[PDB]
């Protein structure tokens, strides 16, 4: 990096995007909702690119990709519900395989249940995660963990004292892509139990990613609970000071530094908006996660112990890495993928004579609870992270 370029990136990473007192968060929220609405109420259909791979084209189905779910035996019914919707809106026409992972062994009744609801030719694989690749490591002082998570539960932080949740966040941050079953894939579509898909997708999504050089796909973009991640930003800035060469000059820096809608988030973390891609859905190019900057960052966070001493989610961790170490024009917003996971929905608008969406979601309604409208970070991403080529992609 040219030293001027780097200094300029470092200056932006060390100041708020908006100066104190030059904005009112209520007016910011209103303008952000209007910008969001202008996008969600725009009639769209499919990406406006000429290279889409249709069902039954020679490249259809040929990406090295899998639908991935980390689930418990007890999630069988809820994951089935998700799978049926993903098949109906997408995968029945493309036939990508499913990979299931669990920290316990899957039962035969789990496997049989999954198979009973899929076509006979659909490939399914089931894997167990080795205990050393899941459990709290020896580096952690369990008694400190207990005391930190006591304090945290008084603040009412969800799952603070659920050890499995900590393990999950860490596994989805830094380990899942090392599981042996995934060594043969370049792409994953992450699927969680109890989600909904609303709109038909008539192109191969992995091939779209590959052909248009996208490393990451998302649908929803949110603020996080700052008390789960008290020191994640400050640690991540220490890592970046030690490895400036990992910075991408076209990183999503404004999105990380936007203090205007939720200034108390930014103050609590001492410099991070807390905006993140909401990873319960994600399309991901595993070559990025396997790359030196991502793996080194993961090691650094492992050493800090914040997966256990705090409640660091996979979503902010993945999102910091993507924003700092990759070109933001490589991160695609799948406007067309109508999708819900409680309590939020991406519900796009179709042309009047289209039957592409099934009508089970209300277009543009992010959430039924207007108090949570200020948890939407999508306006920040639209305003600061999308250039002309992204803005005109739908
Ligand atoms: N195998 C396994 N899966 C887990 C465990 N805890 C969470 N998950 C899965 O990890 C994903 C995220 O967890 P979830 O409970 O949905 O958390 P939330 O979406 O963050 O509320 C989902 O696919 C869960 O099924 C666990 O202890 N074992
Ligand atoms: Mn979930």
């Amino acid at each position: 990096h040219d030293a001027e370029v780097l200094d300029s990136i470092m200056d932006r990473l060390h100041e708020p995007l908006y100066e104190k007192d030059t904005f009112d968060p209520n007016e910011v929220l209103a303008e952000n909702k209007q910008l969001y609405e202008e996008f969600l109420l725009q009639e769209i259909s499919e990406p406006k690119v000429d290279n889409l791979v249709r069902s039954g084209d020679p490249l259809a189905g040929k990406a090295k990709g899998t639908i991935l779910s980390l689930v418990r035996n007890s999630d069988l019914e809820d994951i089935i519900s998700s799978i049926q919707q993903l098949e109906e809106e997408y995968n029945k026409n493309f036939g990508y395989p499913y990979t299931f992972l669990n920290d316990e062994e899957f039962t035969d009744e789990f496997k049989d249940g999954i198979k009973s609801i899929l076509p006979k030719d659909r490939v399914v694989e089931f894997g167990t995660i080795g205990p050393d690749n899941w459990n709290m490591p020896d580096s952690i002082d369990r008694e400190r963990y207990d005391q930190e998570m006591d304090k945290m539960s008084k603040e009412n932080i969800q799952y603070a004292e659920v050890e499995s949740y900590h393990n999950m966040c860490r596994f989805y941050s830094k380990e899942f892509y090392h599981h042996p079953l995934l060594s043969k894939y370049k792409y994953v579509w992450r699927l969680e139990p109890n989600v909904n898909f609303y709109c038909k997708i008539n192109y191969d999504v992995f091939q779209f990613m590959n052909k248009n050089d996208k490393i990451y796909g998302f649908v929803l973009n949110l603020y996080d609970s700052p008390q789960t991640i008290e020191t994640l930003w400050t640690s991540t800035m220490d890592f970046v000071e030690e490895h400036p060469n990992y910075l991408n000059v076209n990183g999503a820096f404004a999105w990380l530094k936007d203090n205007s809608q939720n200034p108390k988030n930014y103050d609590y973390t001492q410099g991070y908006s807390t905006c993140h891609f909401w990873t319960n859905f994600e399309i991901v190019d595993l070559d990025f996660l396997r790359s030196e900057p991502y793996e080194k960052y993961m090691q650094y966070l492992e050493e800090k112990g914040g997966f256990y001493y705090e409640r660091w989610g996979d979503a902010p961790v993945r999102s910091l890495a993507l924003a700092l170490f990759a070109d933001k024009s490589s991160i695609h917003w799948f406007r067309d993928i109508g999708y819900h996971h409680t309590p939020y929905t991406n519900c796009p608008t179709c042309p009047a004579d289209s039957d592409r969406c099934n009508g089970n979601c209300v277009p543009g309604k992010f959430t039924p609870w207007s108090d949570l409208d200020n948890q939407n970070c999508q306006a920040t991403w639209i305003r600061h992270s999308m250039s002309e080529e992204e803005l005109e992609m739908y």
